RNA sequence: UUUUUUUUUUUUUUUUUUUUUUUUUUUUUUUUUUUUUUUUUUUUUUUUUUUUUUUUUUUUUUUUUUUUUUUUUUUUUU
């Protein structure tokens, strides 16, 4: 009867998603140069970090080389970052040319391995680096200029630096796609955390200007977000040995997961699992069947599922609350009454049903925390006790 | 209808945890020197402990020296201190170099077997130890300076001494990463117990100056907390008799467990297992579902679970009460009302949701301990007795 | 919901607590000499006991000597005292070397089987036993000096003597680690019995000065308490005929069991098995779950459980009433109101929770002398008569 | 056998939150003690065959009455 319809909803949501796309769909690659350190000499690693910071500080650089810089800038972690790149790159938009900087002989720019083939590229980079200084009005990437000056001999001091700047990139990714500005509040809150717990050395704190230039690069290159989410899934995998370096990335991950999918998970939290009497309304049944199909769909996607928005994967559309707007309007009605932080999520969408939102508000507030409507009999609480709870709840 | 939601919560929590993370993630190892007692000689072991105390007392020693000094200083228990470190190291931050010191030939500075590579390491150690003495204005690590000169010749007094300095490190770890100041109250209260029980010899008590220099090394190095929690799990394990040495560590452990997860367990104690009538309120169902997922998650993590804050594991975030703030605010509302130990824990966090906290307080205070709502009927207590309890509780 | 939380409490309690600790944890042994009788000669055995009493009486003897002397002393019961020590010693703190002394010809010091190997040991012993005598203002260990004077040549008087002295050690162990001073009342009781019941010859009573020197040795050595509790568990096992000696010990052991865990058992004995109306309150639920977990934990620990304070096993901490203070404060409020022997136990802990203690009084006294309910309808007599009895009893 | 109708048209990105912070050894009591053989009754005994009455007898066909018989189209108003 209805079972056919429910199975048909399921059918639509999985239809044609099976199998493999034709190689005729293969997109034009773009060629990007990544200067990998490829050495354990701490001097070259820190100089390359400064070079890379400056590439992103520069308004005269192209996006193609800025992405390449972000690929050198994160990934200072491993003994062989060329393995990290080649194994986790996984992007058809990109062909990355990896250059070992080797001895890093050149003073402020990277040394070219084919020094002779073009001097103009070394000039281009030097112009970019000068532009980085001059356009930033002499202000270093760091809030203390001495951090720009000092060059590092000792591996403890190197990693203290590197992990602190990496962490400063990774705090960005959490909101770079989903609220590309206005997220300095959240990012400084997370910064406060990592320095309080002494994981990062705040001598290497980066200026809001540099962080914004990098956050913008992240908002507008998918290629670098793809690499970030690749490595973030990689280190999320359990039971491994962890160094402090990957641990802080993983930690950051917990802010990066479910990003840009607020609507979806908020209908599960403050719609489904809150389980007010309103879930018996006939109107919602289509929406409930939708969310069932979405949860199974989420499961079908597997490990990439919590990051779909950063990856800009198409399937997100299905996830959007336009697919279940009665239940979503209701759920936000609950969310905004229950959770003070849900008050501050923007719910200006065209498909807001204000009567169902007000029913959401009424289910939490007007029903007195739903206190009359105890969900389960395990407490075996007195009727009197429930009434007292409702009185205390105002 | 609802089952799919809870099973999806499960899914989210277990997603991508599976499998083993690629070697391409492997971090730059730093070099740590650990000086090790080669032999059961009391003269060696006590001088080396004094040296090691002085390395952490030093303003001029490098963190790479200091953490390896702290490793030797808390390996002094073992019949084979080199084996203890190398077997429980388990740290990709670190490459350890051991210097099994054969005969302590240099005297005040530690020896090195083939010499320092250009003599400079011995000179480095000497500078370290001088600067320790000079910066400390002559004052020893110990509260009685006679301990510093003592140059022990018998194993009985050595183990008395060692165990007492070790205990003094281990009293720190309980707060070193969770409130590294305000710690002195706890650390002295624990000190009181071990001396009252005559387990440690108070002749060897260490100065607040030295203890804070070591507490800071613990706060700022994960590599030493990794070693500590490795050995703390190791000795917590059953099915052997114990030497007083590992027993005292195990004893300390009971203060180190649950550290830095106050909020989590407090929601279990004073939200969940107290089973107030307030758990019928619809909103808390989301949070209850979360804590169920967290309990099963805790189980899934296994032996490291009680120490996840000291070992700085990402999963901790999951556990933070920001993840279930309605239940947490209510549970702290109960906790602070019921337990006169509570409320000395800081609950100034953004997600306090104080209507639910006040409902917590109004359960335990206003509902007279929730007096009416008896959970189980095996006593079948009279209404008059419940009223007497309401009177005596002072609401 | 709640079932998972209760299982989680259990999980926390048992998490780790399996497998084997790695031998990399293995503690430094301390090497100790135990002199033992080789043979069934009373002339040896009594003089060796006098020597051992004097070693413990000495101001100049080392702790390593003293513990070894306490081993010499308590092993006299058996036909193979070497076998008794070696087989029931179970301790990594220590490394026991046994000397089967042979004929005690070399004066007041014990015999050396291969002569003096340092050519100093006998002189060490001479100094020890001289300083024992001299430090004492000319006293003997015994209240009558003739006991010190009289050599023994028959087994019957030997065993009369030995048992009397061994008993005097064993009466101590019941409060050597808990309340190690103010023990004396419960060492003069405990000497009432035995003398009255004619199990000991009070000719061999020991002076308070010797008993406190031995009590101190017991408080401040774990290794001796470990040996005592090993043999105390050994003799507690049934299914065998016994000698007089072991019976006196076993009888003692009924004093030694549950020592130092007053608070734990008192929460079960008072409060919990009293099943007051107050136990139905929401407040206790955490604590009740705790006690349940502890009872099954007690079961899991098995034979050593009643002695975990004297063995100072880490787990003890778990048991401490800080782990369930609301239930405990109430339980002590019951216990002190009901039992005339309670209250003379010191309950000045920090986690006193006095509103619950006052409710513990107000149940067992204020609620009609603990007659505001009757727990179950075991016979179904009339309420009024029982209430009249409670009024006449006046709480 | 036959005789309708049967294209389409909306909506469908995102935006919050998320490290910590207290407690947490121990303390009391804990042998015993009284009673604890027996003692009386304890066969029997009365009464218990039978006896009266106990066929039958009245009445008991029938008889009156019992076809039918009148009435029975209409008419005002709107």
């Amino acid at each position: 009867i209805f079972e056919e319809a429910a199975s048909f909803r399921s059918y639509q949501s999985k239809l044609g998603r099976d199998g493999r796309a034709s190689a005729a769909t293969a997109t034009l690659t773009t060629k990007i140069r990544i200067f990998v350190p490829a050495t354990n000499s701490p001097e070259l690693r820190w100089e390359l970090t400064l070079f890379a910071l400056d590439v992103i500080r520069s308004p005269s650089a192209a996006e193609s080389m800025k992405v390449g810089a972000a690929f050198t800038l994160i990934s200072m972690y491993s003994e062989r970052p060329g393995a990290l790149i080649r194994s986790l790159l996984n992007d058809p938009d990109i062909e990355a040319v990896i250059i070992d900087v080797g001895s890093m002989v050149n003073g402020i720019p990277v040394m070219e391995r084919r020094g002779d083939k073009a001097q103009e590229e070394m000039e281009g980079l030097m112009r970019i680096l000068k532009t980085a200084r001059d356009s930033s009005k002499g202000k270093t990437p760091f809030v203390d200029s001495r951090a720009y000056g000092l060059r590092i001999t000792d591996m403890s001091t190197l990693v203290s630096a590197v992990i602190t700047i990496e962490a400063q990139i990774w705090i960005l990714i959490a909101k770079a796609v989903t609220a590309p500005d206005t997220a300095e509040e959240s990012e400084t809150r997370r910064w406060a955390k990592y320095v309080q717990q002494k994981r990062v050395n705040p001598f290497f704190a980066l200026t809001q200007q540099w962080l914004t230039e990098m956050r913008n690069l992240l908002s507008q290159s998918l290629s670098v977000r793809k690499f970030m989410v690749e490595i973030l899934i990689e280190v999320k995998k359990g039971g491994s040995a962890k160094g402090r370096a990957v641990e802080i990335i993983s930690d950051i991950g917990n802010y990066v997961e479910e990003t840009g999918m607020a609507g979806f998970f908020a209908t599960i939290r403050f719609g489904l699992e809150t389980r007010y009497p309103a879930l018996a309304l006939n109107e919602f049944q289509s929406d409930l069947n939708t969310i069932k199909s979405l949860m199974l769909l989420y499961r079908e996607i597997g490990p990439r599922a919590p990051y779909m928005v950063l990856l800009e994967e198409s399937i997100q559309t299905k996830f959007a609350p336009g697919g279940y707007p009665l239940l979503w309007s209701f759920a936000m009605g609950v969310a905004t009454t229950i959770d003070r932080s849900m008050g501050a999520l923007n719910i200006n969408r065209g498909y807001l049903e204000p009567m169902y939102f007000r029913l959401g508000q009424k289910s939490a507030r007007h029903h007195a925390g739903g206190i009359d409507q105890n969900m389960a009999n395990r407490l075996g609480l007195s009727s009197d006790q429930v009434a007292e709870l409702a009185a205390a709840v105002q």
